[PDB]
C-alpha cells in the first residue's frame, strides 16, 4: 500500500542543503533536518533550525562531542529537555565549537518525542519515510567513492553497516531498475546531485543506511 517513490522536497518540507565544513557536525545537520520537516507539516512554515545550537549545547550530558561527532537521538533529547531549539537565523552555523548560546526568545521549534527504528530493516525505514517524514540516519561515508559521487544510484562494494556520518533520508525511488534512498547531505550544493546522494536501497542495508534510523515529532499542544 506504500508509495513506490517519495520525495519530501515536493511538499516543501526540506530546507536548503547546508555546508558543514571542517566541523564534524553531520549528526547535528541530520537532526535539525528531520525536525524541520515536522515543523513544516505542523505549522506550514519552512525554517532552517540551528545546527550550531546542537553543537554548542547538546554536549557531554548527551554523549555528544560537537565538531568531533554526536548522535541524532540525543540531539532530539536535548531539544526535548531544553524545551526548544533556535532558528539558524538567530543562531547561525560557524563550523566551530562554541559556548552554548541558546536563547528561548528565538525558539523556532520544539520536540515532543523521537522514535528509533530497528537496525537493518529497510522495509520499516520505507514505511517511516512514507508515513512520518524524512528520517535521520547514519551511513558509512568512509570511502573515496562517496566524496567523489556525482550522480546516479551509489553502490560501494566495500561499504560496511558501521555508520560514521549523519544524513537525512528525504525519500526513495527507483532509477532504471535500481532502487535508491534519496539522501540529503550537508556538504553544500557541489556535492553529488545538488547536495543529495541516491544510495542503493534493498541491497542488504548498504552502507548501513538503515542501521540507526530515528525521527522526531512535534505533537499538538
Ligand atoms: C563520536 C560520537 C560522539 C558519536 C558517533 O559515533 N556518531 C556516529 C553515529 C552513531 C550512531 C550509533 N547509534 N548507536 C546506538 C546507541 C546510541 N546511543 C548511545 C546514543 C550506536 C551507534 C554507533 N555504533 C555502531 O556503529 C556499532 C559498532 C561500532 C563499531 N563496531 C562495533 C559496533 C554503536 C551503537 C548512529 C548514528 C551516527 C551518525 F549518524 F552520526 F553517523
Amino acid at each position: 500500500i506504500l508509495p513506490d517513490s517519495v520525495d519530501w522536497r515536493e511538499k516543501g518540507c526540506v530546507t536548503e542543503v547546508k555546508y558543514q565544513g571542517s566541523c564534524g557536525a553531520s549528526w547535528a545537520f541530520s537532526a535539525v533536518g528531520a525536525l524541520e520537516a515536522q515543523l513544516k507539516l505542523k505549522t506550514g512554515k519552512l525554517v532552517s533550525l540551528s545546527a550550531q545550537n546542537l553543537v554548542d549545547c547538546s554536549t557531554e550530558k548527551y554523549g555528544n562531542k560537537g565538531c568531533n561527532g554526536g548522535f541524532m537521538t540525543t540531539a532530539f533529547q536535548y531539544i526535548i529537555d531544553n524545551k526548544g531549539i533556535d532558528s539558524d537565523a538567530s543562531y547561525p552555523y560557524k563550523a566551530m565549537d562554541q559556548k552554548c548560546q541558546y536563547d528561548s526568545k528565538y525558539r523556532a521549534a520544539t520536540c515532543s518525542k523521537y522514535t528509533e527504528l530497528p537496525y537493518g530493516r529497510e522495509d520499516v525505514l520505507k514505511e517511516a519515510v512514507a508515513n512520518k517524514g524524512p528520517v535521520s540516519v547514519g551511513v558509512d561515508a568512509r570511502h573515496p567513492s562517496f566524496f567523489l559521487y556525482r550522480s546516479g544510484v551509489y553502490y560501494e562494494p566495500s561499504c560496511t553497516q558501521n555508520v560514521n556520518h549523519g544524513v537525512l533520508v528525504v525519500g526513495y525511488g527507483d532509477l532504471n531498475g535500481k532502487e535508491y534512498w534519496l539522501v540529503k547531505n550537508s556538504w553544500g550544493h557541489n556535492f553529488g546531485e545538488e547536495g543529495y546522494i541516491r544510495m542503493a536501497r534493498n541491497k542488504g542495508n548498504h552502507c548501513g543506511i538503515a542501521s540507526f534510523p530515528s525521527y522526531p515529532e512535534i505533537l499538538q499542544g
